[PDB]
């Protein structure tokens, strides 16, 4: 095992990995800025290194204070968790050329997967289905790009390479808009990326949001733990995700799972990673893969039973996948809510002092979260605060028990989507199941 | 399937809130009784029906069979759960709920009846091929010879029981011939003073037993199954601190023979609902000493290793449903260890009551908490010491320890005395480590 590690991040994914480190008796380094001295984690933590003042450019993106944290207090590992620099290239080999292991995948693997066209170009041919698209970047040639818009089968999406998530995107309803649309993303690409590179994309109709949860030991072992739908999403962001997703069958599950795991071993990944795809008229069709952990990873340890963080900890300690395919098995369901600190009808950030906490508690109750009665929600970071996770035998002894949970949970002072995720759990069609991406705009316009 | 509408939950603190939480999962709706102590607490706050039954006392509350029953009555429910301890193995209780026409959440009343007298009830066990504990077989007469002869047959040491009694309550250890008239004398007295019935009967005394247990759920339609085993031993003076699922060192062997053994007794008494059949566990060798007719305490360990919902098992057995599992379907998957969060002072293990000033619960992969309390609750004087437990899970004994160590760390209970140090200790005690612990370790340790 890593004997120290710097936990690279803030909020619930820092508390997540101290735990997750504490299990295996491996000595934690948290890093925070002046405006988080009182996370949970910090105060939990065998030592703290203040990185900077509040703004993430000046601590939790700042590069060398954070490698010098890890330098001072001896560590051998640094996790990022998600966001901030766990998909930063630079960060990944400065960690690895200056000694320490970096807790995610070879800074190559990130630079591939980072760049969305020959992420797509290696998807191909490892034999991972994508949405028909350009099949590379586009020119100046109007020509030649209407003739491409065409051959796909319109609508269309304009992609930023240097894109991702839910940025750098424009619909393209005809020839007419094609022109204007081409333009300004790669003047939005090249001011937010430092990357004028688009490509073009099927805009799919009606599809749901489903993703694999993959481990890789960077050895030559891959293994998939099943999907999450993540559909119930609001402007490009999720708000619900659950594990398994409904209507895939094992057939459906071994498919796609083999072809990831194909993948993982093509593209030498190591590490834990996720594939995301767009799943419409029972076909797979792969958007992009995530490098690092996910937020959503709770709802694949409820059903499969692994430790994500732990086998990320493992993987990084140099041991092999002790876990194989055989071993892995799809047992329960799980749901998982994103508690934010924001008004979900304005989408108003609600940053400000916790004056009254209450956890859920209960059989198949997993609470997730930093926060605390006292505790100050500070303005400088994302609105998400927390994620409640309920598990049970079936989908709907999940969100039963997500409903109950849901009421138990108490956070005063400042404003949540809370009220927003009972309507969820309580709307029929998410009840029958299988809802698409543009579900939760249509059902809250 | 038919589902109970309503039930009153005749009980109150974590178990009361465990009870509404199944309730709500199956769409049952709550009427919470409480004592006029208990109109904060956390369930009472949560349920769809509140009835005041009584004062504080639990004599005029809790154990209070008129204003129970004319609770359920007022509100128009159709059954009542009676959680455990208080009215749970009371017979004339249960007798009276049926009488009234509603349904007792428990087996029939002259189940507990039987079960509740202890030489019967081994009698009963014997005869099904359950392993009892050697002794008298029956109660103990006054003639000094023949009790020195049944002394001789089973060897000393011995220890004399009250029918009557059970749990921590009603027995004397004999060492030799010298005390036994005495003892035995003594235990008629203590016997016929608390319990009413002066019967004792005659039990081996076993030197360094385990203290392993066997759930089972029964049904209407002739159905029972087990639940693996809980070892208890991790205890102080008849009251648990610690429990554990599955027990260290029993083989899946050693799990079948013993379950088998308690269904094929659930179906030779009649018996319905959750259960539990006590063992003493040495040498290899199960003893039974007693069959609680209720749900237990540290029944979440259980829940956790087989991921069956006892508490909603036995609102679906009350409504008239089959088991939703069957044997074959029953599997021990990893481990799961509970620590009992009491309001407590640790040099006098005597009740520590008063409010809650700050208070902040533990979370993470296979952290279960189980409480009512909250920040600013006050903890009242009148029962119990127990305000929580803490349960966690992992694919191995190892994980679930580990787990427990960091969920016992970030518990913060401030403004009262608890056990939670008591826990951290016994957690990274290094013979609990390895495990198999006798029932006398703690006492030993302390
Ligand atoms: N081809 C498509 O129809 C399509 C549609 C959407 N909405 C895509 C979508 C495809 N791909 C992406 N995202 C990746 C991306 C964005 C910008 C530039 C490059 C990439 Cl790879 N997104 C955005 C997503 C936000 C939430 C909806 C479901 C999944 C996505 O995360
Ligand atoms: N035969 C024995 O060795 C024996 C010993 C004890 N200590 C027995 C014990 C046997 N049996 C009982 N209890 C049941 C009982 C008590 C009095 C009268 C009838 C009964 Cl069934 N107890 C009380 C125990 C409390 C301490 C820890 C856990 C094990 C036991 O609960």
């Amino acid at each position: 095992m890593l004997d120290k590690i710097v936990i690279a991040n803030r909020g619930e994914i820092a508390l997540r990995i101290l735990r997750a480190c504490k299990e295996l008796g491996i000595k934690t380094v948290a890093v925070h800025s002046s405006a988080d001295r009182d996370l949970k984690h910090v105060l939990l933590a065998d030592e703290t290194v203040c990185i900077g003042p509040a703004p993430s450019v000046k601590s939790y993106l700042n590069i060398p204070a954070i490698i010098s944290a890890a330098e001072i207090t001896g560590a051998v590992a640094i996790h990022p968790g998600y966001g901030f620099l766990s998909e930063n290239a630079n960060f990944a080999e400065q960690v690895e050329r200056s000694g320490f292991i970096f807790i995610g995948p070879k800074a190559e693997t990130i630079r591939l997967m980072g760049d969305k066209v020959s992420a797509i170009a290696a998807m191909k041919k490892a034999g991972v289905p994508c949405v028909p698209g350009s099949d590379g970047p586009l020119g100046d040639d109007m020509d030649k790009n209407r003739a491409i818009a065409k051959r796909i089968g319109y609508p269309v999406i304009i992609k930023a390479s240097g894109g991702g998530g839910g940025r750098g995107m424009r619909v393209v309803r005809g020839d007419a808009e094609l022109a204007q649309s081409i333009s300004m993303t790669r003047a939005e690409a090249k001011a937010a990326f430092s990357n004028d590179m688009v490509y073009m994309e099927k805009y799919l109709e009606n599809p749901r949001h489903v993703e694999i949860q993959v481990l890789a030991d960077g050895q030559g072992n891959a293994i998939y733990l099943a999907e999450r739908d993540c559909s119930m999403q609001r402007r490009h962001q999720k708000v619900v995700e659950e594990a398994p997703a409904p209507g895939i069958t094992p057939e459906l599950r071994r498919y796609i799972g083999e072809r990831c795991a194909k993948a993982c071993v093509d593209i030498g990944y190591r590490g834990a990673g996720t594939f995301e795809f767009l799943f419409e008229n029972g076909e797979f069709y792969f958007i992009e893969m995530n490098t690092r952990i996910q937020v959503e990873h709770p709802v694949t340890e409820m059903i499969t039973g692994v430790d994500l963080i732990k086998e990320q900890l493992r993987i990084a300690a140099g041991q092999p996948l002790s876990i194989k395919q055989e071993e892995v098995h799809v047992r329960g369901h799980a749901v998982e809510c994103r508690i934010n600190a924001e008004d979900p009808n304005t989408f108003l950030p609600s940053p400000g002092k916790i004056t009254r906490f209450h956890a859920p508690g209960g059989f198949g109750v997993r609470w997730e979260s930093h926060i605390y009665a006292g505790y100050t929600v500070p303005p400088y970071y994302d609105s998400m605060i927390g994620k409640l996770i309920c598990y049970g035998e079936n989908r709907d002894v999940a969100i039963a028990r997500m409903k109950n949970a849901l009421q138990e949970l108490i956070i005063d002072g400042i404003k949540t989507n809370v009220d927003l995720q009972i309507r969820i759990m309580n709307d029929e069609n998410f009840q029958h199941g299988g809802t698409n991406i543009h579900y939760l705009e249509k059902k809250l316009g």
